[PDB]
């Protein structure tokens, strides 16, 4: 499913990400503009086999299950392909964990580069929220 910028930010409030560990929702709007282009069924391969998926391109390194990542984990105890779904459910309760995982929004390298420090309101600027 592609998104829209409000509908996914109206989404991602309802999922309860606005100010989720101290992150406005634009920065969760902005990170997913720039993993994915709010597109659920996003997936790019990383150089070290593994693969990121759906809107915010959560990897299968640590986070899900694609059977095809050796030596990787599976910490949001989910298949990859629940994070393509249109239902953005599992990708937000796995951006949750790995938003808690000590390094904040700096664990997606498009957010840091990015969005970090810009103004990320502008995301949801003009969106019934």
């Amino acid at each position: 499913k592609v998104f829209g910028r409000c509908e996914l930010a109206a989404a991602m409030k309802r999922h309860g990400l606005d100010n989720y560990r101290g992150y406005s929702l634009g920065n969760w709007v902005c990170a997913a503009k720039f993993e994915s282009n709010f597109n659920t069924q996003a997936t790019n391969r990383n150089t070290d086999g593994s693969t990121d998926y759906g809107i915010l391109q959560i990897n299968s390194r640590w986070w899900c299950n694609d059977g095809r990542t050796p030596g990787s984990r599976n910490l949001c105890n989910i298949p990859c392909s629940a994070l393509l779904s249109s239902d953005i459910t599992a990708s937000v309760n796995c951006a949750k964990k790995i938003v808690s995982d000590g390094n904040g929004m700096n664990a997606w390298v498009a957010w840091r580069n990015r969005c970090k420090g810009t103004d990320v309101q502008a995301w949801i600027r003009g969106c019934r929220l």
